[PDB]
């Protein structure tokens, strides 16, 4: 399956919501909670260029924080990224 990781901290709506909404995709995911280990989000900000949470990867990509992976859903996007059900339209 897809490696799926959110990287959180605590008094963070952003990161929460974010996680609701991965949750109710019933997808497998961890929720990685760095707000106090600092050496952890330096290896996750070393990779992406942003310090804020949350920063959410499905495999080697960073689709991006609370608001992409909502704007994405709203495209369509997001559920392919997940690695959600491949449709195929057979045709004679
Ligand atoms: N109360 C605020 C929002 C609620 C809230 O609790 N806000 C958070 C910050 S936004 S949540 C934390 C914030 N995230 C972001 O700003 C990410 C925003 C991006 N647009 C995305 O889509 O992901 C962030 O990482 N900031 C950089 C940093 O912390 O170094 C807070 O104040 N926490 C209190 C505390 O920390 O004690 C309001 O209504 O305006």
């Amino acid at each position: 399956m897809k490696n799926i990781t959110i990287y959180t901290k605590n008094y963070c709506p952003y990161c929460k919501k974010a996680v609701s909404l991965l949750s109710s995709k019933g997808v497998d995911f961890k929720e990685v909670d760095v707000t106090h280990d600092s050496k952890a989000f330096e290896d996750v900000m070393a990779k992406t260029g942003w310090d804020t949470v949350p920063q959410v990867f499905v495999d080697e990509e960073f689709l991006g924080g609370c608001d992409d992976i909502h704007a994405l859903d709203r495209q369509g996007i997001l559920d392919k990224k997940l690695g959600l059900k491949l449709e195929h339209h057979h045709h004679h």
